[PDB]
This record gives C-alpha cells, structure tokens and sequence, in this order.
C-alpha cells in the first residue's frame, strides 16, 4: 500500500536538463527557423522558415464634433449651453455668437491634439528596451517623422514643442468638457495589447486636424489640414510649417483673445485645459488600458478625408467641412461627411463589406454600461449611399448614421521585413481589405492577416476577393458578442457626443 | 404649442396635435413629434440666451425639475378631491381650429 516514486521525481535532473530552452525572443527582429528536413531547399518557397512579429498598429483618426444637420444637433445644443454659461459669467456686450465660440472650442481641440502629437514624437524617442527593438524608431516612423531628425536636432525639437505648449496654452478651453480630456488620453499614450514586456503597441495619430479659416460676414469654416502619414520622413521644418499653418489665423488675433479671455473668466484657471510640458527627461511608458483596447477592437475605418483638391467624378462638393453660415440652416454648425473614400478616383469595392451590421465583441460575460458605451466609440456604421450628380460616378460614397467624437480613417501596422536587410515594413489598411486576383497578394494578404492576429484586440477585418466576387465577414475571434444595428449605435453616439461637450451648472 | 419663429414680424405659437385614443402610435411617431416640437429651439442661440438669463435670475434650486425614469418607475393611482372637483365642473370647448381646418 505504498505509492512508489514516479519517473520524473526519480530523475529530476534529466527532466530539467532536457527542457532548458531560451524563451523571450526580442521582437523587432527577423528570425529564421531553419529546416527540419534540410533536403527541402529543393522546394524553395514551399517551405517557410521566416518569423516576423509586428510591434506597432497606429490607429489613424479624425476628430469630429459628431454628426450635424441642423440646430437640433448635439454640437449646437452644446454650443447654446456653453455660450449661455460663458456669456452669463462675463460682464459686458459680447461681439461673438454661440457658433463662433463653439468653432473656437473645436479649433482649440485641434491645437491640443497637435501639441500632444509633437510631444508624443518627443517622448517616444527616449524609449529603449533590449527585448523590443521596435522602440523607438517604429513608433516614430508610424507617426510620420524622420527618426534621425529627432535625435540629431533634439534641443530644437524640445524648443518647438515647448513653444507650441506656450503659444497654444495662451488660449483657454474648459477642463470639465471631457472632449479635450478624451482626445488628450488618446493622443498621449502608448497602449499594449497585453500586459507583457514583449507586447504589441497601439498608438493614435491624427489623420488631419481642423484649421480655422475665418470668412468674415459669410461665417466660419473649419477646413482639413492633413498630418504626415507613416513612411513620410518629415523633419522639424515640416512640423513647424504645419503648426504655422494651424495658427496663422488665430495667434495674434483680437476675436480669439476676447473669446479666450471670456472662457478664462467663466471657467477659472483651475478649470482650464493644461498642456503638459516636456524636458529632456520626459518619457511616456506603454500602459495597459482595456477601454482603449475595447474601442480599438470595435473600431470601423471610414476611409480617407475628402478634400477640396480631391477629385471625385460623380461627387462634387463633398469635402469634409465643419461649416457655419447665417444664410444656411439658420446659422447652425453643419458637419455631415460622406465616407468610403481612399483617394484614387474609382470604387473601392471592399467597402461593400462594411454594409453589414457590426459585431460588438467583449471579453468575459459581465459588461457594465460604461464598458459597453466606451467600446462603441470608434465604431461607425454606414446607413445609406450618397447620391451622385451627373449619371456617371466612379467612387461609391456612404452616409453614416451618426458617429462619435472621432472617426477612424486607417490603421497602419509596422513589422520587420523577412527579406534582407530586414527594415521596417509599413502596411496601411481599413477594416475592409480587397484581395485582387494576382499571385503576389495572396501570400501577402495571409502575412497581413497573421500579423494582425498577433494584436490581441485588433479591429475586425472584412476580406473580399476578386475572382470570388465575395466578401468574407468578421475576421476576428469572438468571446461575448452582440449584433449592433445602426439605431442602437446612433443612440450611443448621441449620448456620447452629448457627454463629451457638457458644461457645469450655473447661469 | 410649437414655437414657429418668424423674425422681424414676431412670434407665433402654433398647434401641434397629439395622438388621440385609438391611434396605435409607436415610438417613431412620438420621436417625430418631439423632433417637430424642438426643431426651432434646440441648438438655437436666442433660446440659450433666454435660458441662461432665467438660470441666472432664478437659481438652480429655483428651476423646474423634470423627473427621471428608470425601469422601476411607477405612478400609482391617487385620490385627489381637487382633481375630482375640477373634473366635475369641467366644460368641454371642442376641437382646436387649425390652419388646415
């Protein structure tokens, strides 16, 4: 009745010596697995020995005030609310209306996103990890900066970002208006997909920002100013002329000073948005945030911003514009962009796969209301098709059913090349990926898919093929999913646009 | 009463009819009724200025509070002899005359 000792405890040294393997391979590095048969070099591409692991997926976003068609919009009701808060705290006759104050209050958001963007470029460059070779150059390439310009001209970069914080910090914006705090939370922060040391990184970069473009008696028109994309090796002179183009109409201007001083008198100095200062010791560390990951997982990309120089055959006058005119819609702030654009004046046939009802996927089984409504923020569903003009139209445009305080334009992923010299590879994609009929892009699409599934809460993919004439649905792993129709997402969007632009109590 | 702003020629509260008994109206009908009631005053500057002036004149304790509704909100039938006294002496005046009438 005596249990004898097992084999593994009778020879523990044999077990511990056979199983001593080197784990924790550094990412940012090409790995060749080698051959197990070694005669298989006669089977050249039929044997895959490469092992590339990506590190950065940058979510490329556009900040939005929400959808707006009339004065009953939540941005216009918020303009009314904040204007009667500011006007009833400032003694005197104002010269600006409610729409001028809300357009100022959105231009200040674009300034603060610019400051967080250049401060992110600065604070990324000091990150080092031996087991992550993507730090810091892949993060800098994903933000569209030349990485050597930041190391060579470090003091000039610090002066530029501190001067942006000084010159944009001269304007006042309410701190208890969570739009600024949310956009700062997105633009300041590196997010791991998993709480490990060799984790993949998510970032948020603006695709464009809103430039003020004063018009006079015919109103106010926030225009797009495009940010540099990943792969552009932009230096400090390019970010300087971008900052100078963003502030050329409001830096030494009297109306912006009057509106800023009125916001500074209405909300106290403790009630203003504070810009972070940057020294040579400022570092942002990658943090684990499941709310970030939840809204990245349910993000749906809407496509490229339509510009005034963008050529669209059957769609004239569809450029993205936050407008204001007393002649149109009784002086309401108007913003209703059409989606499904990518440049390239033709139909991107893959956006037809975005016409299904989305799947909102969460982990676990108990979901609070705050988690559910935070996971739907980057989600945008199409509702109808935009109507062309001329009976000859190459692209296909879509109107949404509302959207949050930001929309996703793109995702950019940074991995290592499997070919020598194993430099960084840059892949830009929507949720919808078209795979045309050529022998080159099948293995390339499979490499993009295997790269994407390394990211723990990656956005759900939709893949269409050329010869198949067929889209495949959500390429993602689901745990506890529900199906969202456009009306539920529209209600959540209206609630969250109202909550971001909310002012405190007094009058 | 729907607001119907007119500009320099004044202000004219107009009738907006509610659904009658027997109409099987859904949430879309009450939504378009609410949207027709607030289309001229929701994101408007003059109503915001008048609202902020009322909010500065009368305090936040001096404003009309709307009741919130959860899934447990219930109104019970109560006994009120003042309600019953004015129902007992109520005299019906007839239908509202409209511009299409």
């Amino acid at each position: 009745t005596r249990n004898d000792v097992a084999w593994y405890a009778r020879y523990p040294h044999i077990l511990e010596e056979a199983t001593r393997l080197p784990f924790a391979y550094p990412i940012g590095q090409y790995y060749d697995t080698g051959y197990s048969v070694a005669s298989a070099t006669e089977w050249s591409k039929y044997v895959d020995t490469s092992l590339t692991i990506p590190g950065v997926m940058c979510v490329n976003f556009t900040p939005t005030p929400g959808e707006s068609y009339n004065k009953n919009s939540p941005i216009n009701i918020a303009a009314q609310n904040v204007y009667t808060y500011v006007r009833h705290m400032n003694s005197g006759h104002a010269n600006y209306e409610q729409a001028d104050l809300m357009m100022y209050l959105l231009a200040m958001d674009s300034l603060y996103i610019f400051h967080s963007y250049v401060r992110k470029i600065l604070a990324i460059s000091k990150l080092y990890t031996p087991v992550n070779k993507y730090f810091p150059r892949a993060l800098l390439v994903a933000l569209g900066v030349d990485p050597e310009d930041v190391f060579a001209n470090q003091a000039q970069w610090e002066y530029f970002v501190n001067m942006v914080a000084y010159r944009a910090g001269a304007f006042a914006a309410p701190a208890s208006m969570t739009y600024y705090e949310r956009h700062a939370w997105m633009s300041n922060g590196l997010y791991v997909d998993q709480d490990v040391t060799r984790a993949q990184i998510y970032m948020f970069k603006p695709t464009m920002l809103w430039k003020y473009e004063n018009l006079g008696t015919t109103g106010t028109k926030l225009v797009p100013l495009m940010m540099p994309k990943a792969g552009d090796n932009r230096k400090l002179v390019d970010f300087q002329v971008l900052f100078n183009n963003l502030v050329s109409t409001m830096l030494g201007d009297e109306d912006f000073g009057i509106m800023s001083g009125d916001v500074f008198k209405a909300f106290g100095a403790d009630g203003l948005v504070k810009l972070l200062a940057v020294d040579s010791t400022t570092m942002t560390l990658p943090t684990y945030d499941p709310l970030i990951l939840a809204q990245i997982h349910s993000a749906r990309a809407v496509g490229a911003p339509i510009l005034e120089t963008s050529t669209l055959t059957g769609f004239p006058g569809r450029q993205w514009q936050i407008t204001q005119n007393p002649d149109v819609n009784n002086g309401a702030i108007i913003f209703h962009p059409s989606f499904g654009y990518d440049g390239q004046d033709h139909e991107e046939l893959s956006f037809r796969a975005m016409c299904s009802n989305m799947i909102l996927n969460l982990p676990g089984e108990a979901h609070s209301a705050e988690m559910i409504i935070e996971a739907t923020r980057l989600a945008t569903m199409f509702q109808v098709k935009a109507v062309p003009a001329g009976d000859t139209s190459k692209p296909v445009l879509y109107l949404p059913n509302g959207f949050g305080t930001e929309v996703v334009n793109d995702y950019t992923m940074i991995s290592v090349d499997k070919a020598t010299p194993h430099d960084l590879t840059i892949h830009t994609f929507f949720n919808n990926i078209l795979v045309p009929n050529a022998k080159e892009n099948y293995v390339a699409n499979l490499e993009l898919l295997n790269n994407i599934i390394q990211f723990d809460w990656a956005p759900q993919l939709y893949l269409t093929y050329g010869i198949a004439q067929e889209s495949f649905g959500p390429f993602a792993q689901l745990n506890d999913w529900t199906i969202l129709t456009g009306e539920t997402l529209a209600r959540m969007h209206e609630v969250c646009v109202t909550s971001m632009f909310d002012v405190p109590q007094m009058g």
